[PDB]
């Protein structure tokens, strides 16, 4: 299929899709737009938000809905319907927490205060929950990698930008990040992707 | 299997699961807890959030992850891979908006304010987008009902509690709510369920 992904020049909410494409060896156009081209693009979109994925000219929206769509019938989805449930649940848990951050806050001091509060209190709580959920296991769900591990690596990469020592007391979570980053298709992508803060 | 759903005594985030069980004619224990007993149960949960669904000897969490699990390979899931993606995307659009509400805000003044803001300034745009998306079609996705229609009915029911005039300019969305409420299994559940505000 002819795939075209549209998003800003950042990892952000498109990165999970980009990892999936890379892992499944699926070719696509990684279209990154600058702010100036957004108003026009936005007006053509039923829900006015990005990312969107065009598949043979048909437009899909909602980054996680798209991620799930791409992993369907693949092992990245989870090995059973039950494992698929756990995968979806971990992804949602990570997404809920990332959504707490005031990414668009215009008052820089307020943004700093809120980030510090979330990173001092909430983040370590979630990390303890995540660490104990993973236990001494290889991957978050089942015995092979799933897109939940990808989303963990993606979300943690962004959290580490703001609190580099966040995982200093969670070696098991660091090891999970390293395992995901070491998958050849992922390692290749991380090397060649545009370097951005977010 | 044996199913035990645990949540507060309200529709809230458990309601989508309750509609799915109703539609699929699956018996389950509808366990509703008092807030006073929450902290105790919360401490034993891997991620400390409800609803949870106990199936056999495992706990499942994240309402939409559970809904996705229960609807998989049923007539409530989309009819094609792409339709499944649109079902997931519409659910996520509605969830993204419902998640903006400070449901747990302790300060009544602050809570009322944000609620009023979201309902007055944001909600009408979502309605515009959904109305255009539905167009003149019978259901949100495809030719038959999906759990996205259920979620629309559920979310709109709560929004209407706070803003009764929300759909005065959207007769097609009022018609959709009515169609969902007319589905026999749904109608029966709406008639018999505990009547709560949220
Ligand atoms: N949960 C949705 C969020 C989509 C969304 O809010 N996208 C943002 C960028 S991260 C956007 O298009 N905002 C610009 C705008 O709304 O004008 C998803 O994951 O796709
Ligand atoms: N995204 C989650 C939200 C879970 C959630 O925030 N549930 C609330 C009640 S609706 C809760 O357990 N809050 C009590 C607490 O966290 O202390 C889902 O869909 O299940
Ligand atoms: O947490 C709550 O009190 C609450 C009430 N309604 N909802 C909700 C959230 C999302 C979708 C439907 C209902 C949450």
């Amino acid at each position: 299929p002819n795939y075209k992904l549209t998003y800003f020049n950042m990892r952000g909410r498109a990165e999970i899709i980009r990892y999936i494409f890379a892992y499944l060896d699926i070719q696509y156009e990684d279209h990154r737009i600058e702010q100036a081209d957004w108003p026009e693009i936005k007006s053509t979109l039923p829900f006015g938000k990005i990312p969107i994925l065009e598949v043979d000219g048909l437009t899909l929206h909602q980054s996680l809905a798209i991620a799930r769509y791409l992993t369907k019938n693949t092992d990245l989805a989870g090995n059973t319907e039950m494992e698929q449930c756990h995968v979806d649940a971990i992804v949602d848990t990570l997404d809920d927490f990332m959504s707490c951050f005031p990414w668009a806050e215009k008052k820089q001091d307020v943004k700093e205060q809120m980030f510090n509060e979330l990173l001092t209190y909430n983040a370590p709580h979630l990390m303890q929950d995540l660490d104990t959920y993973l236990g001494g296991r290889e991957w978050l769900i089942g015995n092979s990698v799933t897109w939940a591990d990808f989303y963990w690596e993606i979300c943690s990469t962004t959290l580490l930008v703001f609190k580099p020592d966040l995982l200093d007391n969670h070696p098991r979570l660091v090891t999970l990040r390293k395992k995901v980053q070491a998958i050849p298709a992922v390692a290749n992508w991380i090397k060649r992707r545009p370097q951005t803060k977010l």
